């Protein structure tokens, strides 16, 4: 039997440095998990034991941190160049910057494949992209060769700035004809390796003939075989098996985000490429685990830039940022709004005839909220400002939720008011008003939401069987602030853009900002 | 006795081309008034029939039409040149470009000088302008000289662009010094030539001894002596004579605005410089003085940049623009809202600790919006576009109303609701609710104003006894569509930027708009 292991990351979403056990800043450094200085020294040990490796990411290396807003994905291409990764598919992240800011850093930079099977291009941008990212890649592993097909979230365009040149295919439709390729090419161990979440990844592993092993992404899916090593709960066993339509059994494989863990997947292959057994588990990439050395001096050389951009101005306000407890978990603060405006503005996704944005409506629990921006400083506002305000490392999240679950989270929002709790809700295209003379869990007496489907956006009743898009930070996602019918309810969820830099985006756009307070939220 | 002819423009506002007998686009060539070719003709003519003539400017060339959008100034340096003009001094709209944007283009490409005796520069900038506008020029007239002393609104922070690195000194007490030192100088014939309005022209011809005449502008005033030609009306005779503090006969003059007459006073001096005698009449530009073939081709030349701009994308809607009559006059309508934000972002003026804008409001009627816009052409927008929902060549001006005026206004606004009627406000910074059952005059049952005074704006109720900026178009200042209680009881008015380049503007920096209807007009 010929044995491979099959090293992965997904969703590192630019965790470059080693973070705080739940990937937020390191602030304990004796405690502190990840990062790639770390990883370089894991993965560095078991290429000393293993012959036959292969390092792979699943895709969403770009968007998270302060690396990513200052060097746009040249510190991906360098660091994952030092790791040596062996292949790399696109995650939807990836097109954050349109698809100038993937060529040029990435695709042009990076000294491994990057995949995806279910992309085509159209017009002079097929010309310009043709080759710089493949379908599969066909690699040599010891005295054989391993074919990674690659696949991308079809909702790419929903999550992401594609642009309208590029056409993100049905994963299994594009899928099978490449795994079949492969075939026909005496290819036959074939790793899928792409960024679609979970729930594809079960059904390519179940539908695409010929896939011996999935490796995903996007969803952050944490998979374990035993006790779990930190506080991230396993959503199966590691490997997740799927039952194939042709009746083999087919490892599922994820590794949760933010650089955490290196999943770890032993496959021992028979002679024909049939997979004989599988075994392994996600590392924990604690303190344990030292920081390479070399990596960490280069990760400390290049940290000196987001330093000095950290205290730039990125704009103006005329108005002071009432970010102040007293304001933003008791009434519409003019912070709140600021946030959500920002939230909505990240989210315009491309035109279409059916509405004139596919979101409208942002909520925003005033806990997430933790400082003001006074204006005297000559109206400067910097990144080091914005992490004040929003210092938890977070996301600004697309959730789907039924009216009801809507209903619900603004009852919540106001079931015990008075005690300055984080649960009040600040609002983007959402008119709510309270009636705190009522009992708890019927306080609200009117609830407005702007339309999507519609040319002129104007404020309707809330239909509590209409499902809406949402945007919120990933911690109300999770059921944070007492929020668990959101976490129970909710129908879809994809992890957004980082919190400060939605808003640092948002403010160096407008140039001059000046939020109000404009009867979003109303008592009567 | 020793005759000189002063001929004067000001607040010509950009109108190098005839214009229709309103100063809006010429459409009827035969009937259409001013422009620079034409004037050139009259200009001529007066210079070969009177030995001693002065031609000059008094401020406010900048701002005014798609002339000014596109040349910025160049076309004001050109066109002056070109007709010889002999001093201009400094109006408030010569700082709509910032300070970098008068250097260059106006004051570096002058052939005359540009004089402003109260406008005052310190640091680095004083160095950069030494010298390039001045506080007088003594001119060579004859046998004789002649100084020109000039001035330029106190208020020009409130109504332009100047920056935090002039200071603008009161009119008097910087003018009384200069005008002694011309004494000293043997300069005994002196003209005040300034850009402050009517009124304070009347207060520098009785307090700045030696001033012998008063050149002024930006109040647009119209002065006659006679049956007036046109259908200004005349606000006094030509020239006004005030009794200056000496006891001697002052003349103080205008010429209304948009180059459609040319001011034309003959003064008789003394050999002491004493003025004898003073007589004259603006002469209506009109099209029996014909335009002068070559300075119409170089307009005609000039003209292909304009048609080119006009078509170009300005940015992107993503949402239909209802400037439709059926909504604009008889609801809040997107296409209102778009264009109150626009007026309010166009007078955001310079940082101050009581405000954090001077101006927070703004009213538009329904009636001055004529088209909407169709966001299904890729979302574009251009000038000609605007053009058609804005077609009237109006301003958006800075007025002073008491609150009990504004309730009248917007109980005007209802007054015969339902028939299409042009008087429906469409606002910013407002929040009205309307109760139709109530009887006419009495339908406003709330009505709350965004707060300037303050560092969070807010909304509170409107207060009848306190004054209030407002933003609005010159049309309703004037009266139009019934507004007779804004002309009547307003305490301040200062003519605004024009309203296509307002809205241009604003669409240009926000690269990509989605107005919503909000809920800032309700009917209960
Ligand atoms: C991404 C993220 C978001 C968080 N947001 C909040 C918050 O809004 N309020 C809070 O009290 N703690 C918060 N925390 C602290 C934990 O509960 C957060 C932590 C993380 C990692
Ligand atoms: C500057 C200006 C603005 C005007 N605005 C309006 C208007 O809002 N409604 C109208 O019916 N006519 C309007 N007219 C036509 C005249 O009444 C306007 C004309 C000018 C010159
Ligand atoms: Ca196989
Ligand atoms: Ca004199
Ligand atoms: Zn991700
Ligand atoms: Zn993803
Ligand atoms: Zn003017
Ligand atoms: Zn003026």
């Amino acid at each position: 039997p010929w044995e491979l292991t099959i090293l992965h990351t997904n969703d590192v979403h630019s965790r470059l440095e080693q973070t705080s056990e739940d990937s937020s800043k390191c602030v304990d450094a004796s405690r502190c998990m990840g990062g790639v200085a770390r990883l370089f020294t894991k993965v560095q040990q078991i290429r000393r034991a293993e012959p036959n490796v292969l390092l792979l990411d699943a895709g969403d290396q770009y968007q998270g941190t302060i690396w990513f807003t200052v060097y746009k994905g040249a510190e991906v291409a360098h660091f994952m160049n030092a790791l040596r990764y062996d292949a790399m598919a696109l995650g939807n992240h990836e097109f954050d910057n349109g698809v100038e800011g993937l060529i040029e850093p990435l695709l042009k930079e990076a000294k491994f494949p990057i995949l995806s099977a279910n992309i085509s291009a159209s017009g002079p941008l097929a010309s310009q992209i043709s080759g710089l990212y493949l379908p599969y890649k066909v690699l040599p592993v010891g005295d054989e060769v391993v074919g990674i097909v690659g696949y991308t979230s079809k909702e790419t365009p929903f999550l992401s700035n594609p642009g309208t040149n590029l056409v993100f295919e049905d994963e299994i439709t594009a899928l099978q004809p490449e795994v079949d390729k492969l075939k026909t090419l005496n290819v036959n161990k074939i790793i899928a390796l792409g960024h679609s979440g979970f729930e594809m990844d079960k059904l390519i592993a179940q539908k695409v003939r010929g896939v011996d092993v999935v490796v995903g992404g996007h969803s952050n899916t944490f998979l374990y075989t035993g006790n779990p090593p930190s506080k991230e709960v396993p959503a199966g066993k590691y490997p997740f098996i799927v039952t194939s339509d042709d009746g083999r059994k087919v490892p599922v494989v994820q590794a949760y985000a933010f650089g955490k863990y290196l999943g770890y997947l032993k496959i021992e292959f028979d002679e024909r490429g049939n997979v004989i057994s599988s075994h392994g588990n996600p590392i924990l990439l604690d303190s344990s685990i030292p920081e390479d050395p070399s990596i960490k001096a280069d990760i400390n050389k290049w940290r000196i830039k987001l330093d000095d951009y950290s205290t730039q101005e990125l704009g103006k306000t005329i108005v002071y940022l009432d970010g102040s407890s007293q304001s933003c978990r008791f009434r519409e603060c003019n912070m709140g709004n600021l946030i959500c405006d920002a939230m909505i503005n990240n989210n315009l996704r491309h035109a279409d005839e059916m509405f004139w944005n596919h979101v409208s409506m942002c909520i925003l629990n005033g806990g997430g909220i933790r400082s003001p921006i006074d204006e005297r400083n000559d109206g400067t506002i910097t990144w080091e400002n914005l992490a004040a305000v929003l210092p938890f490392g977070g996301t600004f999240d697309l959730v789907q939720l039924k009216g009801s679950t809507l209903k619900k989270a603004f009852e919540h929002s106001v079931h015990r008011y008075g005690q300055s709790t984080g649960e009040f809700l600040q609002v983007g295209g959402i008119h709510v008003v309270y009636d705190l003379s009522r009992k708890p869990g019927d306080r609200v007496v009117k609830l407005d939401v702007l339309c999507t489907s519609c040319r002129v956006p104007s404020y309707d009743p809330l239909k509590m069987d209409e499902v809406y898009k949402v945007i919120l930070p990933n911690f109300l996602a999770n059921g944070g602030d007492g929020f668990q019918m959101i976490k129970d309810e909710l129908l879809r969820h994809d992890s957004g853009d980082q919190d400060i830099n939605v808003v640092s985006t948002y403010i160096s756009k407008m140039k001059v900002i000046y939020p109000a307070v404009e009867g979003r939220i109303k008592f009567s």
